[PDB]
């Protein structure tokens, strides 16, 4: 275990941040909730910021705080998330979409204050006019995913890769694949991990009094993978 896990035992507050260009097209994106870790639990209401999004907004979920994970007891000393906080720490990505654009992430994770605040960066190039993406054509909706974790010990943090299935209108599958790392922001005791996975659900909704592009999100997320003794 770890002192920042002390920081997630209620429900913390949590701020979202997104400045992001695909193809050009400039946008932004601020998303307010709160999390309890505890129970590996989130709520969030996104707004894009700068009119609508040029993008599907299930295509950004991904990118838009893995320390509120439920870590089991039996797994607590390989939290990397927690243990970095409140310093903090990067999360960077790249994601594939298949037979499309690639999206490029960094984003910082950290408290500030009271809050557990995630401010990114987005660059996506490559994509399709024609194509799932720049056309519009995924459901808004999210399937259940595993992220597979490793320890980077060379970097001081983790990796994390995994395959986000988003379903399509005409029946289809559209894969984005997501490679990711993560590396302390502070100099504090960090813990890096034994191989696991985090197993993630998400559903999304929307505000009927909302005008603006929004999404409201709900999200369970649990560690699992090591074999209790």
């Amino acid at each position: 275990a770890s002192k920042g896990e002390e920081l997630f035992t209620g429900v913390v507050p949590i701020l979202v941040e997104l400045d992001g260009d695909v193809n050009g097209h400039k946008f932004s994106v601020r998303g307010e909730g709160e999390g309890d870790a505890t129970n590996g639990k989130l709520t969030l209401k996104f707004i894009c910021t700068t009119g609508k999004l040029p993008v599907p907004a299930p295509t950004l979920v991904t990118t838009l705080v893995q320390c509120f994970s439920r870590y089991p007891d039996h797994m607590k000393q390989h939290d990397f998330f927690k243990s970095a906080m409140p310093e903090g720490y990067v999360q960077e990505r790249t994601i594939s979409f298949k037979d499309d654009g690639t999206y490029k992430t960094r984003a910082e994770v950290k408290f500030e204050g009271d809050t557990l605040v995630n401010r990114i960066e987005l660059k996506g190039i490559d994509f399709k006019e024609d194509g799932n993406i720049l056309g519009h054509k995924l459901e808004y909706n999210f399937n259940s995913h595993n992220v597979y974790i490793t320890a980077d010990k060379q970097k001081n943090g983790i990796k994390a890769n995994f395959k986000i299935r988003h379903n399509v209108e005409d029946g289809s599958v559209q894969l984005a694949d997501h490679y990711q790392q993560n590396t302390p922001i502070g100099d504090g005791p960090v813990l890096l991990p034994d191989n696991h996975y985090l197993s993630t659900q998400s559903a999304l909704s929307k505000d009927p009094n909302e005008k603006r592009d929004h999404m409201v999100l709900l999200e369970f997320v649990t560690a699992a993978g090591i074999t209790h003794g």
